[PDB]
DNA sequence: AAAACTATGCATGCTCTACTGCTTCTGATCTAGTCGACC
């Protein structure tokens, strides 16, 4: 039942595949770890004319994006 | 004076050791292409 949540967290189908072995069996709380690969939070397309409907009418922050990899 | 034994030179074959030329193997180099991963 919960096993992308635990992949999107380790990133490594030795232990997803460990700790869910019973599916009767569950974890308790999955967060990020040290040392374990978590899948980034990406980002989405704006159409500006919305822009604030997107940021629920409230402020919003504006930076740069840069050319590179993703570390 | 005549005959028998021996010495030395030379021809002959076979065997062994350098030098030139052809063929093949290795090393080194360059050029073209593939793959990981990102975006
Ligand atoms: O087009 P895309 O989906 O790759 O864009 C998202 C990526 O953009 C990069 N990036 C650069 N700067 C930022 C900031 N400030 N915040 C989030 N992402 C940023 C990342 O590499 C991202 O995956
Ligand atoms: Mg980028």
């Amino acid at each position: 039942n919960d096993a992308a949540e635990l992949h999107n967290v380790t990133t490594d189908l030795e232990k997803v595949c460990r700790q869910l072995h019973d599916p009767s069996v569950g974890l308790s709380d999955i967060s990020i770890t040290l040392f374990s690969a978590f899948k980034p939070m990406l980002a989405a397309i704006a159409d500006i004319e919305h822009i604030e409907k997107d940021m629920k009418h409230q402020s919003f922050y504006i930076e740069t994006k840069l050319d590179g990899e993703r570390m």
